[PDB]
């Protein structure tokens, strides 16, 4: 068997986080990733997996993801080296029978740990394989600069903020129609920033998080890198347009309602009515 | 032989879209690129072909295009992975003899098929086939990232529109002399927006699409690419510009007219009269 | 033994350099790097010191440095040639036993010196090693774009700096608690500059220097790399902020002292006091 | 013997033209460079040269170019291709005896040419060879992006744009205390912008050209890239800094002068007055 460091899903968490860093989003540690796989994906590299895995107990009980494995970033790991040393800087947890804790099968060397953000990783891939019936499998968060810049100068709600992100790419309704959540400033770190990132996640795909950052979540790391791209590169044009002094013109309402007509996606309501 | 990957085409259509991504004008699936060739350059490659190639339908008639080969960009693929995977991101179709559909010779492996976008690049292929007696070659889309902001900013006019491009980089007038013909906004993927393209194309090599991308054409994929980049750096100028108060000073009409002279190109009239 | 251009420092130099130099942070020679290593680091290539070690005097007596080794960038030396000749472009200096001067043991070949800022690094090395128990061995100088775009528009003063910074990305109260030092415009290569950046490093692990870029320390290149990197990035998030007409909403006192409180952090009470 | 694509100078003209299309100074075929040799840096590798080398003539008698050999790009080759193809893209050109004319002797294959903008080189070549007594050896083109929007918000005059990008960053007057020369727009490719640009070449290491870009001249590809790299990294931030409403505070005229001291240079009159 090919070492587990050439399987897919260890060389996608390399190629999504080495691009994340060149895109400016991942300064220090800033960001981090995981991603839900199968046991198909992982017994076969089952001779890879340390002899005796460490066990650390999740914040909370997650019975919903009992016997799930992941592959996940460490944390105060750089983006940027994860390409340089992939065992040190990701790592392959399984949530034990109980969804009590985990056992870490691969990687996390040297007494590296999951990302303290890993309340709202989990608890957002509980509410999104809820939302989606198990399609979602990817929780991205990152510190994507436009999209921050925006926080400080549009109104922090859900609505508004949704609707000028469609407006500033035409694709953005039909990659995101069900919009951005925005949550109020909350302290990093902690099972309450987590869990209202999940409650989000119940009723969108992106969560903003003011002063901050975005969380997605989507089936594949490309789609879950490709949803976040898609709304920073939004908000790039978005700071351009607002920088020359705002938008003489613009997307329409009914332009908004033909697009999605078109492409059979349903855009959230309160965005729609603005 | 050699495999076909190693052709000059199919590298050409990976240093484009490569080039694209890394210039932030290709997040997600965003762009779409079409590349028309010689029965010559494909047919030594013939062993590399589908044992079965599949046939699909064009969205119209288009007998223009009977019996001729493209390479394409694939339908959802990420231009940032078609150096990983060129066969699963572009492929080789030839249209038939009627021009009613085609087949695919190579690549848009697993199911795959061309840009949604197929209307408006082949559509425009047949204009701009008819305009220049057969020399371009190749379309091209992106969301040129300033390009898309001024037009929240611009009027919406090929006179004005073209005017300010010219005038953000002397070389403008003579590499577009012609100039950038706007469309109004409207939905994507439809033979609507396809054919309206197509028409601008008759008078222009680049067109707009506001709050969305530009469409180039050329007679090769560095031209073309070229032409675009031109039109885009002279959008990045102005934006700084605009950002910065505006124009103090500027590109002249006289000057603009002394240029026209030296280069022996006759510039877009209306754009000209401003 | 391999040659020391294989040395996990020689390596780490190149990383860091080249890094900073995709960044846009050191055009031409701009920016300087030193790291202080064990003699234990550089005894195993003792082969490739030079033959007769050239002796140069230090600016003023550094007893703290005596018989300490470091690497460091050559005067003039562009940082995006670190890679191509690092025995070009880097050197290996020891502090004599009385702290008067250095021998060069490795690389600035063709009579190179090192850095002309060498004061501000090995004075900021002394204050830094006082106030960190020795824990802290790398100074790092660099013409940080939006650092510098701000020491024209936000009042030149360690408060106002600091508070503005830790506004403009969340985790910069954690990352740098103790703030960044505000210097008043000085000459650059004196001792008085780098007796003022010292004197601020024993109270900030970050100088600004007006109209010129930065200085950070930390005890390893990555670290130092990634704290340079953050108040970087949240330069840039204030440029976009303050360029679309400034802070609608931002990071408030009672949440700095929260985010201080969750992370075991004392911020800075002038900076918090704002 | 090695080919001439492996000599420093070819692999010289790769690094310059392939650094100078990453910072987006070199759309399409923007930009041209060209580099003085020496006969014996080209000796070794005649076999390497044209079976029948073709001679044209230079657009005026430069009698000082007598016998001198140079590499230069050719005309509507793109920077971005240079490293895939050094002789679709370069020539080694040699001056004939009488300072009329030259012969390709390598490179601009397919029936290429030297750089539309010769003249503008090879007559700026002849001043700084005059006015530096035969140091300076390359002539670098390009449209650096923030420079050129800066001729659209200030005063294009050589003592008001000297002053501004000595102030925008601290080197500045130490990189080039001479300033940079600023010419009325001028229509490319002609004689008489070439002698004009070589005028100010008498006084100054930079000229730029309104709407369109900066010349720079130096010793070496290296110094020459640098000194341009220096003048756009202060553009830059200048951009910045007008974009969010101008300087607060900026390098005093007496700080200017007490730099110009420090590293011993003589500041251009006519800015330091301002
Ligand atoms: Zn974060
Ligand atoms: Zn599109
Ligand atoms: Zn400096
Ligand atoms: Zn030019």
């Amino acid at each position: 068997m090919q070492n587990i460091t050439q399987s897919w899903f260890v060389q996608g968490m390399i190629k999504a986080t080495t691009d994340a860093w060149l895109k400016g989003w991942d300064e220090r540690n800033g960001g981090n990733l995981t991603l839900r796989l199968d046991d198909a994906d992982i017994a076969p590299y089952h001779d890879n997996f340390h002899q005796q895995p460490r066990y650390i107990p999740l914040s909370q009980p997650m019975p919903l993801l009992a016997n799930t494995p992941f592959i996940v970033t460490g944390s105060g790991k750089f983006f940027r080296n994860v390409q340089l040393d992939p065992a040190f800087n990701l790592g392959i947890v399984k949530v034990d029978s109980d969804g009590a804790g985990y056992h870490i099968l691969w990687g996390l060397t040297n007494e590296a740990v999951p990302t303290s953000e890993l309340p709202a990783h989990f608890l957002s891939h509980c509410e999104r394989i809820k939302a989606t019936n198990g399609k979602d499998r990817v929780i991205m968060h990152c510190h994507a600069t436009n999209l921050i810049a925006l926080t400080y100068v549009l109104e922090n709600d859900t609505a508004v903020f949704t609707r000028q992100l469609w407006e500033g790419s035409t694709e953005c309704l039909v990659v995101f129609p069900d919009g951005v959540g925005i949550l109020p400033w909350m302290v990093p770190g902690t099972d309450a920033i987590g869990q209202a990132t999940a409650q989000e996640m119940q009723k969108h795909s992106l969560v903003l998080w003011p002063f901050h950052g975005v969380f997605g979540s989507g089936p594949t790391l490309d789609e879950t890198f490709g949803l976040i791209d898609t709304a920073e590169k939004s908000a790039q044009v978005l700071v351009k347009v607002y920088s020359m002094g705002g938008m003489k013109q613009t997307i329409s309402r009914e332009e908004l309602i033909a697009l999605g007509k078109r492409f059979g996606v349903t855009p959230l309501a309160s965005a729609l009515a603005l």
